[PDB]
C-alpha cells in the first residue's frame, strides 16, 4: 500500500484524443502525426513556465527542426509530414525561431455518438 | 481552439479517493483529513524531484509542522488531529526531520459494489 | 502485471478544483460544499447519458432534496447550506423537478501564481 | 462557465503510456499495437461490468476477430500483427470465445530517467 517511484512512472500516459478516431477530418491522419499530436500536447506545462505565453494567454511553442526531432523522436522528413499533416486538419498553427500553437480538435453530434458507440458494449 | 493558460489552471484537481465515502473505515474520517489526504497525494511526484524515495522504491514526506501548516493551510492543532486520524486508518505512517508515507486505501467487494451504485442513476 | 478490479475501484478519485484553495472567493466555502461540488462534477457523464443537455448543449441536474440527499449523503439541512454557498459564489445555478446547473471555477492571474506555488517546493 | 456536452467529448483520451516511448522493448512496437494498447487498456472498465473478471481479480477480455476489427478499425490482417507483437513484449496474453489478458508495461530505472528528460526542458 505504498506508493512507489514504480508504480508512478508506470501510470504516465500521453492523451490520445478520441475523436482522433471518429472524426472524418482527422481518422484520415497517420498515426505518427496523431501520437505526435498527443506528445506535444504533453508540453502545454512546460510552455507555461518557459512562460510561452502570448498576450491573449494562449499557450504555443519555440522549437526548432531537431527539438521536434528528438521530442517525437523521428526523422526531419517525418516531422515535415507530421507538421503539414495537423495543419492540413487545424490542429496546429505554424504563425512563424518559429511559433507552434496546438489547437484542440472539433467535436460534432456524430463524434457524440461515435464516441459513446466506442465506450460501449 | 488555443490552448489557454486559464483553461489550464481551471482543469487542475486534487483526487479524492471515491472509497472514502463508501467504506466504513473511511467514511468516519474527518473532510479535512479526506482532503489533506488528497492535497498530499498530489505532491508525491515533488518527492521524487526532491529524491524522497527509500531503498525499496517507496515515496515519501519530509515535512515540518510549518509546512503542513502552510500547505494544508491550517492550523499545529488540526494537523495533530489530521495526522491521527489518517494513521488511525492506515492511511499514513509516521516512521520517525519527520518522514512520512502516504498509503493508498483498502478496497472491498462491497466497496466496489457501492462505487457502482455511487457512479450510476 | 494484470489489471485487477480491485486497483481499478482504488484508482478512482472524485476532482477537487485546486483553486478551490487559492481564490478567495473559493477558500471560503465549506468543506461539505467544496466535496460536493467535487461529488457533482463527477455525475456529468451521467447526465449526458439521461440527455439532461439543454438546448445550447449545457450539461444539467435533475435531483430532488432525497436525491442530492443520498449522494452527498448528508441531511437536508445540509444541503440548503451547500447549494447557498454555491450559488453565493456562482458554482451553481437553480434554475427552476428542480434544474441544477453546474458551473466551472473562475481563475485569476493570481490564481495561476498561487497553484504554482502549491505545486512546487 | 457552463459544462457542454461538447467540451465533454473533446476532454476524452486514450492513455498512450510514455514508457511505450522510452523503454527499448516498447519502442520497437508499431504505432498501430502501441495505440491499440491505449484502445483496449480504455475499456476495462466495461470488461468489469460484463463481470470479465477471473478468479483472481484479474480483468479480462472476450472478443472476437471481428470485434477487434471494429474496435480498432483494421483488418484481421493487421490485429495478428498486433496481437503477436504485444504478446512479445508480455503485454498481452492469449489465454485461449478467447480470453485476452492486457498486462501493464514494466519500468526500469532508466525508464524512470528518460521519462523525466522527456517530460522537462
Amino acid at each position: 500500500q505504498f506508493f512507489t517511484v514504480e508504480e508512478n512512472y508506470k501510470e504516465r500516459f500521453y492523451q490520445l484524443p478520441k475523436v482522433f478516431f471518429t472524426n472524418p477530418n482527422y481518422k484520415d491522419l497517420s498515426n505518427d502525426a496523431k501520437i505526435a499530436y498527443a506528445i506535444l500536447r504533453d508540453r502545454l506545462q512546460l510552455s507555461i513556465k518557459n512562460n510561452w505565453i502570448d498576450t491573449e494567454g494562449n499557450i504555443y511553442f519555440i522549437y526548432t527542426v531537431a527539438d521536434l526531432e528528438v521530442i517525437l523522436n523521428c526523422g526531419n522528413k517525418k516531422i515535415t509530414k507530421i507538421k503539414k499533416e495537423l495543419e492540413n486538419v487545424d490542429l496546429l498553427i505554424q504563425k512563424r525561431p518559429n511559433l507552434l500553437y496546438l489547437l484542440k480538435p472539433a467535436i460534432t453530434k456524430n463524434d457524440i455518438y461515435e464516441i459513446d458507440k466506442a465506450e460501449n458494449e
